[PDB]
């Protein structure tokens, strides 16, 4: 049965330490608890500043989204890809996604130009 919650002590551990130490002063707008297809729990947590998170069932973060016009902590962002924006001056743009799954990466900046990136860190030439 589907699940909306707006406590955050109903996330796990990993997932309230990962906002606690990304987010000034969180707090839940909403979350959604479910199941993938594969019986999974899965979380979708809203915050309150517009920022979208994703859980897989043991915290680990899948995802992290801004609002339109916002953009994510630089502090989410992983080491390579800071590296990158950084060595393509892009720094000033603004990350607006995050995302990690089993093909690796994907950074999305405020103006819509976005980078996939495999497991290692590296551009997926495509």
């Amino acid at each position: 049965k589907d699940v909306i919650t707006k406590d955050m002590n109903q996330l796990p551990l990993p997932a309230r330490n990962f906002i606690n130490s990304n987010f000034t002063k969180p707090q839940v707008a909403h979350i959604k608890i479910d199941k993938d297809m594969m019986e999974s729990t899965k979380y979708e947590v809203v915050l309150m500043d517009g920022t979208e998170i994703d859980f897989d069932s043991k915290g680990n973060w899948e995802e992290v989204s801004a609002k339109k016009g916002q953009t994510v902590p630089v502090s989410i962002v992983p080491g390579f890809a800071v590296n990158y924006l950084k060595a393509h001056n892009f720094v000033n743009e603004g990350v607006t996604k995050v995302e990690r799954d089993r093909k690796g990466y994907e950074i999305e900046l405020s103006t819509g130009l976005s980078f996939k990136f495999d497991k290692k860190g590296k551009f997926i030439k495509t």
